[PDB]
């Protein structure tokens, strides 16, 4: 729809759908309060068998196993709620296209697609952990949707571009 834009960093509005349109694997969306909340999207190329792999997120690094082994992409979270803490696994999208959609709302939680294209279980989560004002890490091209459309950006993460 509005777009795409490049890669970005920033504290983005609220009541607006990002959607991801990633060039590269692994980290593509990220954000954190630094004190209640730390979340991050890993995106699993197709096939991809058992791997613990090592990145560099939002002056961390972590450690976390990828399996895909699907014809399909996943985009997987990962969200902590403690500086001590690990990043646990949480919801994920199995989809055949490249796309992940993210909005914050006007309280700061984050919300995107859970389920997938495939299986007919495709779902607006959203993780009721605020963090409004919070620079949000798009480690990816993008499009914009107001909430307004929200139905469109289903359309786009179950269909494609």
């Amino acid at each position: 729809l509005d777009g795409p834009y490049t890669p970005d960093s920033s504290n983005l509005p609220s009541n607006y759908w990002y959607l991801i349109n990633p060039l590269n694997d692994g980290v593509v969306f990220s954000v954190t309060n630094n004190s209640t909340f730390w979340m991050f999207t890993y995106l699993i190329l197709p096939n991809t068998a058992q791997t613990n792999v090592t990145v560099n997120v939002m002056n961390e690094t972590v450690n976390i196993s990828i399996d895909n082994s699907g014809s399909t992409y996943r985009f997987v979270d990962y969200f902590k709620t403690s500086s001590t803490q690990s990043y646990r696994q949480r919801n994920y999208l199995i989809t055949e296209h490249r796309l992940q959609a993210y909005r914050r709302d006007e309280s700061g939680n984050i919300s995107n697609y859970w389920g997938s294209s495939t299986y007919g279980d495709l779902r607006v989560g959203t993780y009721f952990n605020p963090v409004l004002n919070a620079v949000i890490n798009l480690n990816a091209d993008f499009y914009i949707i107001p909430d307004s459309q929200q139905e469109k950006c289903t359309e786009y993460i179950k269909g494609g571009l």
